[PDB]
């Protein structure tokens, strides 16, 4: 889309309060290494662990983007503005973007 | 207008916040006596007073309605809502009513 030398996005970190809505936007810089050396590895609890700690699963070479915390979208001033003036809130919709990939 | 037995007004004490406006309404019950026994009396500073305290004026049999204080229109919760969220405020217009006169 933008080959080499053309930016594919802009930095949008801000919040807009409009009546009964607040739209919070956040931008961060991420680093993604190579996980498991491009391999899927079966993982399980160590031998000798207690029965409560036993588990079985798989480790993937993929990563994931997590923003399931309020601090990822609300500044402390935004939080104070939200909690001192509103009797409730709920999420409505979200937009996600990855850009400027090197 | 309402002769004897018909109310000439209602009790409106409340505040409405609408965007960049807040309208505060207050109703009070007042008592007005007879002042100076229906007379205008010349008044002046007492003899022997200091020069800084000397004055001359007149006392009238009339009363006056004063609402030149913020507590006359804003409840403490209204004041907290005003001062914790706004960088400024100013009055725009007012409406005054006397009713249910006995």
């Amino acid at each position: 889309a933008d080959g080499v030398g053309n930016s594919s996005g802009n930095w949008h970190c801000d919040s807009t309060w409009m009546g009964d809505r607040v739209t919070t936007t956040s931008t961060r810089t991420w680093a993604l290494p190579t996980y498991n050396n491009h391999l899927y590895k079966q993982i399980s609890s160590q031998s000798g662990a207690s029965n409560d700690n036993h588990y079985f699963g798989y480790s993937t070479p993929w990563g994931y983007f997590d923003f399931n915390r309020f601090h990822c979208h609300f500044s402390p001033r935004d939080w104070q503005r939200l909690i001192n003036n509103n009797w409730g809130f709920r999420p409505k919709r979200l937009n996600f973007k990855l850009f400027n990939i090197q």
